[PDB]
């Protein structure tokens, strides 16, 4: 469900951050911890809910 | 180098997601949740850095 689609924004991230690894800077970091933030914090509410 | 490692441990756990997706509780997905945090601070830092 909700999280399966979760899942799969993880992994795309987890692809940014493999090609962020070869091509890195500051901004695009720091914008992908904030992605990062975000998904923990909806799946946070899961949990709660 | 060291992202390459962050790579790798955020394919990890978007592995973990799809799994907990199919067996989910409140416990396991918040802690799912709080490895993301964790992780998003080190990306933080090395954007600082």
């Amino acid at each position: 469900g909700e999280l399966e689609a979760l899942a799969k924004k993880l992994k795309a991230l987890a692809w940014k951050l493999k090609a962020l690894s070869k091509e890195p800077s500051a901004q695009e970091l720091e914008a992908l911890a904030q992605e990062l933030e975000a998904l923990a914090k909806k799946l946070k509410a899961l949990a709660q809910g």
